[PDB]
C-alpha cells in the first residue's frame, strides 16, 4: 500500500474499543486531532496517510474532528492546538507532536515520536 486511509474516532467508547484491540496486538496507535478550517491539518492529511500506509500492519492510524467529535472525546486527548499527532500505546497517550509548519516537517518529527515507542 502506498497510502491508507486514516480512521475516524467516533466518541470515548469507541477510543476505549480501539486502544483494547491495539493492548490485544501489543501495539500503539496514532491519533491526529484536527479540524477541517485548519489549513495546516489540511496539507497533513495526505502526508500522514502516506506514513500510515509504511506502518500499515504495525501501527493503525486514526483521525479525530474537534469540531464534530463530542467534547468528552477531545478532553481524553487533553488538545490544545491543531494537528495534535499522538501515539497512544497500553491504554494511555505516551507522546505526541504539534504541527504547526511544514507538512513534510511534521511527518519526520512523528516518525522520530513512533521509534520511540514501535
Ligand atoms: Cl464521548
Ligand atoms: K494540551
Amino acid at each position: 500500500p502506498t497510502s491508507v486511509e486514516m480512521e475516524p474516532i467516533d466518541d470515548s467508547h469507541h477510543l476505549d474499543k480501539i486502544l483494547l484491540q491495539a493492548r490485544e496486538l501489543s501495539q500503539p496507535i496514532i491519533i491526529d486531532w484536527m479540524a477541517s478550517w485548519c489549513r495546516k491539518c489540511i496539507y497533513l492529511k495526505p502526508k500522514l496517510e502516506k506514513l500510515a500506509a509504511e506502518y500499515d500492519t504495525k501501527i493503525k492510524f486514526y483521525c479525530a474532528d474537534v469540531n464534530k467529535v463530542p467534547q468528552a472525546l477531545v478532553k481524553r486527548g487533553n488538545i490544545s492546538k491543531m494537528p495534535t499527532i499522538q501515539l497512544w500505546k497500553d491504554g494511555e497517550m505516551k507522546a505526541e507532536v504539534i504541527g504547526g509548519h511544514k507538512a513534510w516537517l511534521v511527518i519526520e518529527e512523528v516518525r522520530e515520536m513512533i521509534q520511540k515507542f514501535v
